[PDB]
């Protein structure tokens, strides 16, 4: 079946010029070049019998330097009807992690550990217990202090996932965070549904840990598979997105799977990578024009 390849820029530097996207269609010797947004996306049908392998090194090659992310796929399947999203440095700028142990005055100490769990150089899980045992006494007011003022959403995760809305999917906010945020952010970007984990309270502070059991790789494949058969689909039918070695299970098992913005040993792992578009790559991903968007 046909292949389709689609360049994709960060709408903040929109490189993709009409004179670049056409010298990439030559350099793989396209049926056509079709615009999704001007200056950000276009589609490049591939020739029937070419290699997707070849048209990326290919597509690459010619827009070596240039801002501009390569993805290419079946066109039959592309538009999914599942979204499922990773929270912390996904669809957030901050880990929430992170930004609670500044408040515990461990900013330094625990964003070097969500690095390496983040990298995969550590399992989840008992980073996870590290992490939140030290912020063991916080007051339940800090939750919202952070969130209020130092969480940002990514840009075009609304636009995302409301296009996707509009377009009949079903969307759902996954993380290793705390339901504590996924709770506030899924309802300000407009997910149907989020799950993460629990922090335990005592009522007024914190404990310093997390409600059994720990929900980490596995937790985010084994939503992905109950969302799909909950709406009567398969998870060939979704499409994931993640930054972390924690998304890879349900990046490769989604339809497709998407690593954003993510560091090289992750990226490597995942079938998509889009280092330079934001979220709105994942809808010219799915073959979504701009018209189409909710604006
Ligand atoms: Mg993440």
């Amino acid at each position: 079946v046909s292949l389709v390849a689609t360049l994709i820029a960060n709408p903040a530097k929109a490189a993709l010029a009409p004179s670049l996207g056409i010298k990439a269609s030559a350099a793989v010797n396209a049926t056509g070049l079709y615009w999704l947004a001007d200056d950000i996306a276009c589609d490049i049908p591939l020739p029937l019998g070419m290699e997707a392998s070849e048209a990326d090194a290919s597509l690459r090659a010619t827009l070596d330097g240039a801002p501009i992310d390569v993805v290419v796929q079946e066109q039959e399947r592309r538009r999914k009807k599942i979204l499922i999203a990773d929270m912390d440095s996904t669809m957030i700028g901050q880990e929430c992690i992170d930004e609670l142990a500044e408040e515990a005055g461990l900013r330094d100490h625990v964003a070097a550990i969500t690095a390496r769990a983040m990298n995969g150089e550590i399992a989840f899980e008992p980073a996870l217990r590290e992490r939140v045992a030290l912020l063991k006494g916080l007051p339940l007011s800090v939750i919202d202090k952070v969130i209020s003022t130092r969480i940002t959403l990514t840009p075009g995760g609304p636009q995302l996932v409301r296009t996707m809305r509009k377009h009949g999917a079903y969307t759902a906010l996954v993380s290793g965070g705390f339901t504590s945020f996924t709770r506030r952010i899924a309802e300000m970007i407009g997910f149907n549904e989020e799950r993460a984990n629990r922090l335990i309270d005592d009522g007024t502070r914190l404990t310093g840990t997390v409600a059994e059991p720990i929900l980490g790789r596995e937790a985010k494949v084994e939503k992905l598979v109950e969302i799909a058969e909950r709406v009567g689909l398969t998870p060939e039918d979704a499409i994931a997105v993640g930054d972390g070695a924690n998304d890879l299970g349900m990046i490769q098992l989604a339809g497709t799977g998407v690593a954003l913005h993510a560091k090289p040993a992750v990226a490597a792992q995942a079938k998509m990578r889009i280092d330079h578009g934001d979220l709105t790559a994942l809808l010219y991903i799915q073959g979504y024009r701009k018209a189409d968007f909710v604006q």
